[PDB]
């Protein structure tokens, strides 16, 4: 109902799609919720959307600085985050000979750095204010399709599982745990304005179960991972495809 | 809510330990909740113990007709199962040169082979009933950590986790799901009750959080893989051992 | 002939398909191996396609008697095994709803329980006379894949990896190494005889690179985890498929 | 034996550890190889240790220039690579709260856009020559593990394998295969000289085989990968650690 009353939940790249599913979701299991996103007014559009419970801060996850005044207003409203979802990232559609350098620096340092600069400073303040916290990634399932026109892509997703697996070790000992969700192909407002809205047809045929993914199916998992219901899951992968690959 | 109200699930092997605290907990969530085990007395006291919302069928899960009869009894009472969570098993300690093949076939006939018969009869149930179905089946992380003195029960459980996926596949289109758990070491009456109650001490320690794994810990997230919250997760495992081995 | 001069090696299932083409393999290698199959006229009938490095020994590995006779001719013959090929198994196509329990125990009993049978004499037999021992048993991809069409099997070879996990553990004091080949389709007799022949075009598709999957696609991997380039390989599952599925 | 006759080899990160035992097994082979290392001096040392057909030239993996000026150079000295094996990267020893935002980005530009720069130089050079080549890169088995005190690391490694699977759906088509391999525990010299020397103990207790790993243990199955046995494997990962995890 509300078990997550008097917990406080960031949940970046809150703007649209996976990430504003995430946010309204945990504002309605009873979180207070910070939207933040590298867009200010996408940010304040989502935090409108969802309610009283949630309020607009915006951050580019690759900037440290821009983290640092993040986590300080949240730390003034709130006295610190309970929960982390690190759900920002760029989903870009490369061919691979279009992969190069500056194309592959800037995934990496978006989707993996900038998932290690919010985690740092986050779990830092989770443990500041003895709370006994959540880290959830979002991943992806392509690390384990070894999908096509990703490579940097898949590439810092791998980073990903590989940090939460390793931070697992390092928390369990602060009360925190550190889990990912692999989300399939998943329709939102991002990949309904990507080159992969066309992958559709071919994903669902090797789905077991029939649909197109929905933000939604990823923010009602990140719910029990972010609930007490998961207390004795740490370093773990979920995977929420509709059966498109097995984990 | 009681998000379960009006569904029925089967737990079977729920006299005790980890069966019996999924069956508690699908009932707290408001399920009607089908008791069963081998142990007839065992069951009785169980569903006495858990209240109204639960009711004893006694059944060997290994024995064909007495499965027949238990999904007999539920569709007269029920109109079907909903929701089948496969818990029974035999648990053993038995060092590698004492497995012989009559402990072989024991453990493979119960873990393995009772799991498909159960799950033959109870996804034909819900096939019957046009109900959308959760098939929720229980292994072990002794699968992933290749445990030593049960060589016969990792690869039954290896087993039911291959059934799970395969099984995925085979009934997405009905609207059924399956998903499997995989404990670590839970402090159940049987773990208290064998040698496996000294293997404690060097299980926390490969964990990344302190503490003895509970009969609940399960039971919550086997709550969760029952819910809505769980529709676009299919065929998939989810590890459930703070942090033992990494999934 | 070199690297495997003086070694036996035993190849269950080896009157035809991958089988035959890993028993070849391992002749070539130097080792002399034991071609061993149900069929006795086929098992004869592949030693002499071999060479001068092959006796054919018939066996049925799901009869413990069957299975005893074979390993006291072995022992007689060769001074017991250095390799054991678990290769034997049935490979059908069963439609889900074709799946009853008599499919089902038969599937287990040889797939599965027939692969105990043979790994607890030979591992036993490479104990008594005092060899490092390497044991590759031969699984399947669509354990990771949850083929459909074939649900026993899958579950079987579920339980041939969780086998090998366990056996590893048990099995390194006494250096002998046990790991697992998952095979995606390969264009063996068996398969060219069933209706995967029709699956080609499908699991080509999936495929990373092109072509139907050989025999020796399979035989010549086995040969590599029956060396000593694989000494420090155990309890390990290769795949082994063009990149269908990704391990 | 001489079954890379004709073949040229790049192997980075090889004055030294597992790099040199693997340039020193290929040579072995029969393969030209580039002993390639940012230690000047200890690559040319071991190239002419190697003797045979071995060769250094000097590189960071790090610097796209370096590695521009590396690829010339080959081409000009043998037409070009047939094998890729990404051996370089920094071995860490670090507590988690002494992981900040320099320590990361270093990690992650040589450990995992290192990999990346060569690769993508190294394998447009074997299409440029129409080979069908081989990409093998090492990983770690801390992926698998979480191992404590190099966070950094194993999210760079995690990247590797993602960065693998990806790979090799990209490049099938052109017959290149990519896989990975993730070794234990090994007594290289770096890690002779790291902190983590003092993890053996726990780690040989942890393994099924007894024994220290060594770099030849490595080198051995490296030498697989880069042989027409392994042919049909691609976007794999193999696990070398004599059984401290299981995959
Ligand atoms: N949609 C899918 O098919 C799918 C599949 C697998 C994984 N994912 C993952 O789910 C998450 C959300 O994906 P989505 O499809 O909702 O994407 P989306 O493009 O719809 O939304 C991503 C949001 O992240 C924000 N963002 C980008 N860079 C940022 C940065 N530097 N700092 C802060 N915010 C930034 C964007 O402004 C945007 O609002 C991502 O981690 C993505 O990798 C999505
Ligand atoms: N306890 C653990 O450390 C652990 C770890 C991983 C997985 N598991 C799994 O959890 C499940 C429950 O384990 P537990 O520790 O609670 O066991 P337990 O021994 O405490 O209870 C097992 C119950 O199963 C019943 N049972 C045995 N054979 C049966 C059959 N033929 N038909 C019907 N019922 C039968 C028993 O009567 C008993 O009531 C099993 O699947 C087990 O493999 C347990
Ligand atoms: N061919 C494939 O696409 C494929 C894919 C993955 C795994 N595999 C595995 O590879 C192995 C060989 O497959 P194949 O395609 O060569 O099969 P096949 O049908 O061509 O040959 C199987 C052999 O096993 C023998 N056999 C059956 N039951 C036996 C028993 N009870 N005792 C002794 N021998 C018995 C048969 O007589 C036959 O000679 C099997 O383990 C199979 O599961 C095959
Ligand atoms: N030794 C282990 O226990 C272990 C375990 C798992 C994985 N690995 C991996 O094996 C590989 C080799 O490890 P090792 O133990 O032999 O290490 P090592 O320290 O002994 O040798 C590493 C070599 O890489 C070179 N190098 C460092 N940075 C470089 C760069 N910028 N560009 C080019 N060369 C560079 C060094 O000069 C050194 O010669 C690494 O990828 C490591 O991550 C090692």
């Amino acid at each position: 109902t509300e078990r997550l009353a008097g917990k406080t939940a960031l949940v970046t790249g809150a703007a649209q799609g996976i990430g504003k599913a995430i946010a309204a979701r945990l504002a309605a299991d009873g979180a207070t919720v910070i939207v933040s996103d590298i867009n200010a007014e996408g940010a304040k559009a989502a935090a409108a959307s969802i309610g009283k419970k949630a309020r607009a801060i915006a951050a580019d996850i690759s900037d440290p600085g821009s983290v640092k005044a993040l986590f300080a207003e949240i730390q003034a409203l709130t006295g610190g985050i309970d929960i982390l979802v690190n759900n920002a990232s760029i989903v870009p559609f490369v061919a691979w000979d279009d992969v190069d350098l500056d194309h592959w620096r800037k995934i990496i340092d978006v989707n993996l750095t900038g998932t290690f600069i919010v985690t740092r400073a986050g779990t830092d303040q989770m443990r500041a204010a003895g709370k006994a916290g959540r880290v959830i990634s979002i991943a992806s399932n392509t690390f384990f399709a070894g999908t096509p026109n990703m490579a940097a892509y898949v590439a810092a997703k791998g980073g990903v599982i590989g940090f939460t697996r390793a931070l697992a070790t390092e928390l369990g000992k602060y009360n925190i745990t550190a889990n990912a969700v692999t989300p399939g192909l998943i329709e939102s407002d991002g990949v309904k304005a990507s080159p992969h809205n066309e992958a559709f047809g071919f994903v669902e045929m090797l789905q077991a179960m029939k649909g197109k993914g929905q933000p939604e199916h990823i923010a009602d998992v990140v719910s029990f991972l972010a609930s007490d219901d998961a207390r004795w899951i740490t370093g773990q992968t979920l995977n929420v495809d509709a059966g498109m690959v097995r984990h």
